[PDB]
């Protein structure tokens, strides 16, 4: 019905051309697009990208790097995986970076130069408020533009010599520095937010419409079990305990599922990020957004604390590249990678991307998407970026 | 009112002291402050060490409280427990007799699945029902006795070879592990939990009644500054961002303060424990109890893990002493001082726990308590577990 804020597509640095985008999104063939050798990023930042196996028509994932000014440079970089459509995971990867400037320009002049105020403190601020304010705008333009479904997003930026990742949603962040593992980053899950959005339920019942329970169960309880003792779990509970089944029990959980498909009221399975504003539970009037949160955690990395080499690297992606690879799977093929590159090649990591979305993709043949050791390979989209903290040494 | 109601309890020191109230009275000295200790003649579960001492004079009693018994679940069930008491005595002795109560009986339903979702989450469920549950009963029964304002509630339980440390309030539970430190707890302050009771105003702003905001400021707003730009952190915010002071950020902060000045609406400055269900802002009719929480933290500690050695201690304390010793401080304490007595000594861990609170009380000058480094000392009740884990080992 109504017009689309910015026109579809693939992140602007893969320069490509509308019919190289129209060969990327092939279900079948899903090739890995990787950025041109000839177009460098920032940090020579490598990445690779691939369409999901068929669950929906676009590549809903998006990704944006460049140098900010605010009036000093500061280095950015995001993924955003859309879902139900692509709208605002393209309206965000064009205009967070606009809000994070904004509200760094806030602060940049204490920045250069009753509770004492460290100066992350406020540029973590920043990125917080940021988010907020890319949301609402969201809202607000959604009724004159088609910014269709929702996002996650994760973003990093280098300001003055620190990382700030900033992560809503269930992408990850990691670290990968002379071979351990630092987790830059957590997933906002209706697992890992189970007690938030619990307690919430409680506080404000109206939100599940007489039509769910907020208490969690084992497994689906059917009046069958009424009057029975059963085990729960209730907001204020890490553990269970019992408790006889009392009518309201019967009702939906508002939790249901396991681990990354555990799912809010039967309907998503992200608890953080941007949009959705107008996303129901299937075929009812009860809005899942109360329940969601665009707030992001952020975590700081110091870059001057660590001399890094060719190959410690800030490795960000979507749920497609985790969903199948663990941390230390991903940290064992670039660890293996990279030694194979000679270090001053600025193609490196561009072609460690590619290797991490080829070992998250993998083969299809008439069994599937397989990766190694005949593992379903993922059917998601799937963006990495390889950032080289080589270029943050101060 | 609760004046008008009988005592549930008597007033007294833990059971476990035997004193008789000759011996309470001379234990309630706010000058000498006597440091009172288990009589070897009294031995606890595990040659548990416990020493206390009263407060320096805010308030007429000790309201520290501590219960230490075996309980069985019908299995054998160690327990310790620290009550930290507050605006009254009353919370924190019925607590010290009833929540073993709650405990048990949590237990008892899970007790057959025990012996014969891992078993783990079942006791700390458990444990948070028991706690749930402590309240509620203290609600419910302050309609007919008197008891007495809140108590914060730490306690401990052995079962099946794992420790789990409850905490509901600003007690500390650390393990010290061949001269290492291996924090149990995590304390429940207004600082520690802005995020929650901001968010809960949000949420429900009658809470507030008119009086204060759910927002943050670096200092109290003037009215001056009405109009222009400030930082402000709200719930969402871990960092601070700009914002314009709007009237509604003219009002008392819901928070306010740092470290142990810091106050939740200008009243209390612990936020999880038992009790206060009638504890109204200063001068005022907003109730207090809807922004705290009876839910513990629930921490496991596997004893079997490891063969633990005559010095390794998990040392329970109310804030009397970790407001003035930091955990390396008790870390350099205990590993100092439990070498010097004999291992087969079962007076061991009591004086490992007086030593323990006579470093945090000090010493009496015409300036009033001092400690190590002319420090200021602790004039709050003082409370202190030992208990070592070497009866805690496999087989
Ligand atoms: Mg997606
Ligand atoms: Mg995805
Ligand atoms: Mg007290
Ligand atoms: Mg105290």
């Amino acid at each position: 019905d109504l017009p689309l804020r910015f026109p579809y597509g693939r992140p602007e640095f893969l320069g490509l051309s509308q019919d190289e985008v129209e060969a990327s999104a092939d279900h079948i063939a899903r090739p890995i697009l990787i950025l041109k050798e000839t177009r460098r990023l920032p940090w020579a930042t490598g990445y690779a990208e691939v369409i999901n196996a068929g669950k929906s028509t676009h590549n809903e994932d998006q990704a944006s790097c460049e140098v900010l000014t605010v009036k000093v440079s500061c280095h950015y970089w995001s993924l955003f995986d859309g879902h139900a459509g692509s709208g605002a995971a393209v309206v965000a990867s064009r205009l967070l970076q606009h809000h994070i400037t904004e509200q760094l320009q806030d602060i940049v002049d204490i920045l250069k130069n009753e509770k004492k105020i460290p100066h992350e403190c406020l540029v973590i601020g920043a990125l917080e408020s940021a988010f907020k304010e890319m949301d609402l705008q969201i809202e607000r333009e959604r009724s004159s533009y088609n910014i269709s479904g929702g996002c996650t997003a994760l973003i990093v930026i280098c300001l003055l010599g620190k990382l700030y990742v900033a992560n809503a949603g269930d992408s990850r962040a990691i670290i990968i520095r002379n071979g351990e593992i630092i987790p830059m980053s957590s997933e906002f899950t209706p697992e890992t937010e189970r007690q938030r959005l619990q307690y919430l339920a409680f506080m404000q019942p109206h939100l599940l419409g007489n039509e769910f329970t907020h208490l969690e169960f084992p497994r689906r309880v059917q009046r069958k079990e009424l009057g029975k003792k059963m085990l729960y779990r209730d907001f204020n509970m890490t553990g269970w305990a019992y408790k006889t089944i009392e009518d309201e029990d019967l009702k939906f959980p508002l939790i249901y599922g396991e681990g990354k498909k555990a799912r809010v009221m039967a309907t998503i399975g992200v608890t953080r990020g941007l949009g959705d504003h107008d996303l129901k539970v299937h075929d009812s009037n009860i809005y899942i957004k109360p329940f969601l949160s665009s707030a992001p955690e952020v975590r700081i990395y110091d870059l001057s604390k660590y001399d890094h080499g060719s190959d410690d690297v800030l490795i960000l992606a979507t749920d497609g590249l985790w969903d199948v690879l663990s941390n230390e799977e991903v940290a064992e093929a670039i660890t293996q990678f990279l030694p194979n590159c000679d270090p001053d090649d600025p193609h490196r990591y561009t072609l460690a991307a590619q290797d991490l979305v080829m070992r998250a993709r993998g083969v299809l043949k008439d069994r599937g998407w397989r990766i190694s050791n005949d593992r379903l390979g993922s059917g998601d989209d799937i963006s990495v970026y390889v950032i080289p903290l080589i270029h943050g040494n101060k």
